[PDB]
């Protein structure tokens, strides 16, 4: 995990899109990286990613 105090929710990058990630989009847990199911851009997974439910629990 990564220390400090923090816990903003995971936007898509794509500012036009600007959609939270859910358990639709295409996680490629291997890569580390989650395409979206709109835009449909990867992206990077976030520095603390321990306390998401999303992640945590199956989609
Ligand atoms: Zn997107």
């Amino acid at each position: 995990g990564s220390s400090g105090s923090s816990g903003e929710p995971v936007l898509c990058s794509r500012t036009t899109c600007r959609a939270v990630l859910n358990p639709l989009c295409q996680v490629d847990y291997r890569a580390k990286l989650w395409a979206c199911n709109f835009c449909y851009q990867r992206n990077q997974f976030p520095p603390s990613y321990a306390g998401i439910s999303e992640l945590n629990q199956p989609a």
